[PDB]
């Protein structure tokens, strides 16, 4: 009786200061979708032709005005939202817009990176990737990505803009239930965005690691009483559906008796 | 009762920060317009509606009022997409041609953006009539070829599409929240929208209760049914978030 009124009082707050956390995720988001659907109907964008260059080798192809013009398109969004890591389109011959801009960049085919495989699964749409790894900077990104038509073909490019697991993170970190709670985000395929404890644990598999986290994957929702890390805590395991992520909250048990 | 403040408290700090993530992308949309050259290079050459009729429109106007539009038609939560020039000229999406009477530089978001030269920031909410739309703006003032400040570019979000965002937000089990202003102008009301843009204090019942407290517990009779309140300011947004929860529900 105490110890379920204690335990509901958990699995009641945590619950509802997670779907606000939820909430402002989705705001975020919502404004990244918003300016790769503006990008995607931009001009240079979904009027690009054959004429941008080509990383696929091991020097770029010429610099055309039309790609000095998209780049400096990229750079200026890219300026005014500093939570961007890049802003790009990859289009079918394999031609690609970035910023940052790198024109020394080498043995880079857009069309074969996960980004652009998604947008292509779900053309005329604007999605999310599966977070990936990008190795020139050593980064975990998140892409929100659409596959668009331009003068090359239906579909003829993917624009993306990519934000790292830092930015999630920040949101995440936050979040303090009680005095030793906080809250990990997991995609629904087990890895980890963000454990903001243990860092070591982001981009990992949740079935994967030690200490009692792989029982963690067993459950869809709701709470879960387990050993973690040596210790007893219970787990509050909330899905988004929206966002197609897992928030889990967790708690000492100590805490929570007290 | 003091659990309750202690509750609703930790909701109500994450709906300010989802609310503040909302307003910061439309900040960023703001400084991205600030620097682009049909703005940032903008001359003597826009349309002007201080009379009965519009002047002439020129090539700069059609292509600045096609990116604005462009913008608007990207972010469905805009209401209003404009630049004001110290000129009086003025862009605006979604266009209205026929506009007469106007002059920007007189309107509240303007004054408000070049009294605070040097920074993106929010109006108060202020009252459009030509749509009888109430709005809060985010505004820059910014260089361009007339002056330095030479205009001032401004996103609009309308109290219906706030009242849309609001809606959603649930608090406790049934519980809902209220969006004030500091001087007790309502922002949002989700239950009762009738009262947006109405003092709290002249609204009778139990809302002239809640208009008296700055922050934390309020218990008050709203609408006959026995009700919670935690009155919550918002340092960054500027305003207080007010949680009602009924009193049965808490108990
Ligand atoms: O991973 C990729 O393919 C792109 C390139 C810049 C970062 N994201
Ligand atoms: O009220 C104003 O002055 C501007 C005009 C469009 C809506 N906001
Ligand atoms: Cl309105």
């Amino acid at each position: 009786n105490l110890r379920d009124k204690a335990t509901s009082d958990f699995v009641d707050s945590s619950g509802r200061e997670i779907r606000q956390v939820d909430n402002a995720m989705q705001l975020f988001f919502d404004g990244i979708t918003q300016n790769v659907n503006y990008i995607a109907a931009h001009p240079l964008i979904a009027g690009a032709g054959d004429d941008f260059r080509n990383y696929m080798g091991a020097v770029a192809t010429a610099q055309s005005e039309n790609d000095k013009q998209a780049t400096e398109l990229f750079a200026s969004i890219a300026k005014a939202h500093p939570a961007y890591s890049y802003v790009s389109y990859g289009l079918i011959n394999g031609s690609y817009i970035m910023t940052p801009e790198d024109p020394k960049m080498s043995n880079y085919d857009p069309r074969v990176r996960p980004w652009y495989k998604t947008a292509m699964a779900n053309a005329g749409k604007t999605v999310r990737s599966d977070a990936y790894y990008w190795a020139n900077d050593d980064a975990v990104l998140v892409s929100t990505i659409r596959a668009i038509p331009n003068k090359l073909g239906n579909p003829g490019g993917v624009v993306n803009i990519d934000v790292s697991l830092k930015q999630l993170t920040n949101i995440v970190k936050q979040i303090k239930l009680g005095e030793s709670g906080y809250l990990m985000l997991m995609e629904k395929n087990g890895t980890v965005l963000v454990d903001p404890k243990q860092p070591e644990h982001n981009f990992k598999k949740l079935g994967e690691l030690g200490d009692g986290f792989a029982e963690l994957a067993k459950t869809g929702s709701g709470l879960v009483e387990l050993t973690l890390n040596g210790e007893r805590y219970m787990a509050n395991v909330y899905p988004s559906e929206q966002l197609g992520w897992n928030f889990i909250g967790l708690i000492k048990q100590d805490e929570v008796m007290a």
